[PDB]
């Protein structure tokens, strides 16, 4: 009963584009719902919009709203960043990382995540295990470790698919998940000629297992929290991004048989965020410029389609085979 | 609908009974279906009724050999042997182990057992632990170590009932149960001061607990095998507070009230609880002297029997489910 949230960016005209003579062509109607876009006779409602004056802190309040909140309390979670090259996809996931007000929503995640488990009440032993990987090409590569390139997927004992041999990290304050991050980054350049070249074609994966034990009930919870930056959906185009609209359309109305998530890796890693058992928000990033006007409208698009898709969503409860069966009387 | 199986024995004729100027009061009408008695001259009809002279073979093909291809199959099945001391209780369940002809239910459903699972066709991982113990004066004895007289019984997550810490000693080959088996038998000579008094007041049983795991698809079946031998059932007050029990429980499931079953009115009936009613398919063998001067306690052991076999058990496979299918399984009700 949890549709996905759809909340759309759009990031200020810069040089090469002015000097090129592109012209800004984007209307907020508004509202006082503040919710709405206009380009060139199309008119697209979504969770939120923000123009070119938003920040980072209050892009972060919308996007990731509850999911810390969600995390902690045992549900899966799920933001992504998905527009064309050059519209602001890594600064809004990722921002300055060290930077107050120029970071972005993965650091904020961070700190929020820790300062949550302080003042947090009840004695409960989190373990937080992190990995950082990349899809290029519809193949794996794992940042924390690089001999272990094209990963595999799988699906585990609830049949989730999960990325098999991959770099799992403990941390246990934010200093330690942003040397993960670093890390990440420079290992991501092996082998790279064209670092902006690789990156625009390529997935970054991040993600935070937030397992937790209550030291009196015995009761285990668990939220997967995933924050990936896309690669570019520009034109024809990268074949996942293929995969994620047939996905996205596959799952109008109705319905949920007969979705062609193993088109591609990354859609099956995202399988539970679109359609499955998390609570999922995506950013789609937009420039304003008139140039880009086709790309804006199918960047729009894909948000028109993927706002009416409905989550199937409940607690990550960790019970044993025993309790399951007595949980299951009338 | 599987009906407790009630299979009557008779012994021959005695030694002693002869002595004391007893005659053969017992007919066998044919049949044919060859399950009919009648004593002097009141008809009564079982499963199966073996005359004096069947053979230890006959007895096993024709009331045992199933629980062995049962419990494979993980159902839990149980056997026990009820009737009046020096009726041939004992002689029925255990016979004599070594000898191929002689030997009894036990050996043979142990022999039984493992030949098949050398031989299944499918490849399987197969445990089985036996335990071994004794109730006398509703206080349980385990034969296996003498360190531990007075054993709890509790329930578990399902239902059991079972025993509290009970040594449960892994198995390979049949001469791994038959050690096992002497080990109990010369550990019950002990803290007893006659034998005879003593067995002929106590309950023996077995467990055969037979786990198995599927290689190929890692499907998982369990099965629990009880072999009891039980006290005399004579009260010859002098009755048994266990056999008073299961006199008490055999007659709430032969009538309508279930609501209420006197289940913890005693330890035996608390094991056997599955046996009786439960989840397991049951035989009892009530076995008999021929001996006119018994004719009263015979006659009680038949009642016995007639009311056992109106029993209704509720059985269904043994499969151990893992965590993630039962909670779908629970998608069901919610
Ligand atoms: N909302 C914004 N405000 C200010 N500058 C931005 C904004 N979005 C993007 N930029 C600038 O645009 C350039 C390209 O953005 P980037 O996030 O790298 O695009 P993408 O990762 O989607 O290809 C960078 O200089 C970036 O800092
Ligand atoms: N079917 C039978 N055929 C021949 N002898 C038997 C048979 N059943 C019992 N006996 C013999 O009669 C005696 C009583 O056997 P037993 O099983 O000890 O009685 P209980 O019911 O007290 O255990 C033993 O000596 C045994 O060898
Ligand atoms: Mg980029
Ligand atoms: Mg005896």
């Amino acid at each position: 009963e949890d549709s996905i949230k759809v909340v759309c960016r759009f990031r200020p005209l810069n040089d090469s584009e002015e000097k090129a003579g592109s012209k800004f062509v984007v209307k907020f109607p508004n509202n006082v719902e503040e919710n709405c876009i206009s380009i060139a006779g199309k008119v697209y409602l979504f969770d939120k919009v923000f123009k070119p004056n938003a920040s980072q802190e209050k892009v972060y309040n919308e996007a990731a709203k509850s999911i810390v909140t969600d995390v902690l309390a045992g549900y899966n979670g799920t933001i992504f960043a998905y527009g064309q090259t050059s519209s602001g996809k890594t600064h809004t996931m990722e921002g300055v990382i060290g930077d107050s007000v120029k970071q972005g929503i993965i650091p904020r995640i961070v700190n929020d995540i820790f300062n949550h488990i302080y003042a947090m009440e009840v004695n409960l032993e989190f373990h937080i295990k992190v990995s950082y990987y990349e899809i290029y090409m519809d193949k794996i590569r794992d940042l924390l470790d690089v001999s272990k390139v094209n990963l595999s997927v799988h699906e585990d004992k609830n049949r989730v698919p999960y990325v098999k041999g991959a770099t799992e990290r403990f941390v246990s304050s934010p200093e330690d998940v942003f040397e993960v991050i670093e890390e990440g980054k420079s290992n991501r350049h092996i082998a790279v000629t064209n670092m902006n070249e690789h990156s625009s074609r390529s997935h970054s994966v991040f993600l935070i297992n937030v397992k937790q034990e209550n030291l009196e009930n015995q009761k285990k919870l668990s939220g997967k929290l995933y924050l990936v930056d896309l690669a570019g959906s520009e034109k024809n185009i990268n074949k996942s991004l293929s995969a994620l609209g047939n996905v996205i359309s596959a799952l109008a109305d109705g319905n949920k048989t007969h979705i062609p998530y193993r088109d591609s890796k990354l859609t099956r890693i995202l399988q539970e965020s679109l359609g499955g058992n998390a609570r999922t928000t995506i950013v789609i990033c937009c420039s304003p410029a008139s140039f880009n006007e086709s790309e804006t409208k199918s960047t729009l698009d894909f948000g028109r389609r993927a706002k009416t898709v409905k989550n199937v969503v409940c607690v990550n409860e960790e019970l044993t085979a025993e309790e399951w069966k007595r949980r299951y009387e009338k």
